[PDB]
């Protein structure tokens, strides 16, 4: 019933562009929308986000998260490890790579989502969510070596999976940080389950 | 360590603007970023709300109520939590209950309200509150719910059992071209992982 008629470029940066989208509404009426896109898409999706499940025997299972300054937010955010997919990289491979660069951990793929949208009333940005387990008792994950690219400055924060929502709430109250909506959604559902 | 030095408008639409952001990196060097913001945010603690609506009914499994709409930025149909912007002076809770009733017909009860969480913080400053609401589906109010959709709003309701949410979503993606929202997918994944 609805579809895109045309897209008019408004402004194109190096990394992000802004378009005016014309579309057909279901009544037969032509309407416009302001849409954002990345200039970097190639690929199945723009990026990946990694759900990294740190598994150490006789310890609580942890979700590994990252804390970074985010210029669009003007502040620090707590997020799943994440980056753009290199041209000719599988989502799985982008996941293990971004997890290593950001956390130093070496992980194993558990499952991989279809492409899923980030904020579809604003942008066409999509990611694959990739669930990865980390054998925290293996020697390669003993002293994890985080390999930042240029301009990445990442702090690693591991939180117990069984208390994740309360732990995130605590960081927000004490540390004046913003939690990512996907991380919060995950945490909420761990509480809502059964 | 890191902070914003300047925010230069690049291009301003009616709804969305693009900025050149200058910030201080943790080495003490000046860097830039391209940043998206909405033009509609005022004194609200966030741009919007998304609603996790738990539909509860005697001798029924709980359902998660979702919505399907055409999203012009995406060029197609998306499945998402009911959601909308917070009106000036409106509380996040009120906005959630309002959007839920407008998009689904259901009258909910507030359960919990998150702090402001970031939608895509490498791109935009956009934030929402995630508001968990229960819907008493035994109540006459919620018997034959009809959406009160706004002008240009065209929303289909899809209620899926919480206990099988991820597979049910996969079965919808398998049957037509549509994108699941990353918050929905994350929430469904944690239901599985729990
Ligand atoms: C009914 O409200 C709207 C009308 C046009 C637009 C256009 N571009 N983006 C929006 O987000 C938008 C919107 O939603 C805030
Ligand atoms: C380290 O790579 C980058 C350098 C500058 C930028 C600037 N604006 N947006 C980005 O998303 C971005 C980026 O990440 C894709
Ligand atoms: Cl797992
Ligand atoms: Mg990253
Ligand atoms: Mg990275
Ligand atoms: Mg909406
Ligand atoms: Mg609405």
């Amino acid at each position: 019933k609805q579809y895109i008629i045309s897209e008019e470029l408004i402004s194109e940066g190096k990394w992000v562009k802004l378009e005016k989208t014309t579309y057909m509404d279901p009544t037969g009426k032509t309407r416009t929308w302001e849409s954002v896109k990345r200039t970097t898409r190639k690929q199945t999706a723009d990026g990946v986000a990694v759900i990294p499940v740190l598994q150490r025997t006789l310890h609580y299972e942890c979700i590994v998260l990252v804390k970074q300054f985010r210029p669009p937010m003007g502040g620090y955010c707590i997020e799943f490890p994440a980056g753009l997919i290199d041209d000719g990289e599988t989502p799985e491979a982008a996941a293990l790579r971004e997890l290593e660069e950001e956390t130093g951990y070496k992980g194993d793929i558990a499952e991989c989502s279809p492409a899923v949208c980030m904020d579809p009333g604003l942008s066409n940005c999509t990611i694959h969510i990739v669930t990865v387990t980390i054998n925290g008792d293996d020697a390669e994950n003993a002293r994890p070596k985080p390999k930042p690219g240029d301009g990445e400055f990442v702090e690693v924060i591991s939180l117990p999976k069984n208390d994740l929502l309360q732990r995130l709430d605590a960081l927000v109250a004490e540390e004046h940080l913003t939690v990512d909506a996907r991380v919060y959604s995950y945490a909420l559902a761990l509480k809502h389950a059964n």
